[PDB]
């Protein structure tokens, strides 16, 4: 049942996303056209190729980051936690997301606590438990609210250092497999998480930390499927995923979104209805 999904929520790219300062774009210039193509292809893999029912939300120019829907909602089974993003400028994205999730007839829980913040990017759901990164975007209060929302699942926190989100350097690659970056900080984070759990997780170390962020899915007629970064964007990391012969590997470009800190998981919210 882990990795199973029927629907996926995504959101169109606003032009304001490519109209940001160099300091915010890591010094790189965003090719808005290529970014839209990369998103189109990304959605095409999840929709047409994998058969998921796609819910495409309209772009909002006032919300330059509205494309990264993962941050505004954490879904588990039939319950959806509408988060309170660490960045105030993104708090409004919750409106559209909540509306879509309600339309899907899911149990809605909203994070209103003025003292709580949490980005979905800091949430790693293994299928057995939650690991929540304490970062500049997610605080202890936010983690506690998530734990209170999914009471039947263990929830543990991990410090996020030298990275924006917990998943800036990890994500699930299989039923009991955690893709983890090779950096010193990434390996340390995983060690801390593992120490918290009573379950021994397997791990796949990837040379490029951001390449550790991938999307795993269990499709009925295909089996284990994994969307990962391309050999062109991350040569050193692409070959590592090839070690999963039981997985249907799918290279997905994302060079432009990464310029504004968008990784593979950031652009979609998976739902199993
Ligand atoms: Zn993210």
């Amino acid at each position: 049942t882990f990795g199973r999904a029927t629907h996926v929520v995504v959101r169109a790219l606003p032009e304001s996303l490519a109209q940001q300062a160099l300091r915010r774009t890591k010094g790189d210039e965003v090719d808005f056209a290529r970014a839209e193509r990369q998103h189109q292809l990304y959605v095409g893999v999840l929709g047409s190729k994998l058969g998921l029912q796609v819910v495409q939300l309209p772009a909002d120019e006032s919300l330059p980051d509205c494309v990264f829907v993962e941050d505004v909602a954490v879904v588990c089974e039939e319950t959806a936690l509408i988060t309170r993003p660490g960045a105030p400028s993104r708090r409004k994205e919750a409106d559209m997301m909540k509306e879509a999730l309600e339309k899907l007839q899911l149990n809605i829980v909203e994070m209103k606590d003025e003292n709580a913040t949490l980005d979905g990017g800091d949430v790693l759901f293994t299928g057995r438990e939650f690991f929540v990164g304490l970062s500049k975007r997610t605080n202890q209060r936010g983690a506690e609210i998530l734990a209170d929302t999914f009471k039947d699942y263990a929830v543990s926190t991990v410090p996020v250092v030298d990275a924006l989100h917990l998943k800036s350097f990890c994500s699930m690659a299989g039923p009991n497999l955690i893709a983890i970056g090779s950096s010193e900080s990434a390996q340390k984070a995983l060690k801390i998480m593992q120490q918290m759990s009573d379950h021994r997780y397997d791990k796949l170390t990837v040379p490029d930390d951001t390449a550790a962020n991938c999307i795993y899915l269990n499709i009925p007629s295909k089996g284990h499927v994994l969307l990962h970064r391309t050999p062109e964007e991350y040569p050193e990391s692409a070959k590592v995923y090839e070690k999963l012969k039981d997985h249907m590997l799918i290279p997905v470009s994302n060079s432009e979104l990464e310029k504004v800190d968008g990784l593979l998981t950031c652009s979609s919210v998976l739902i199993n209805k």
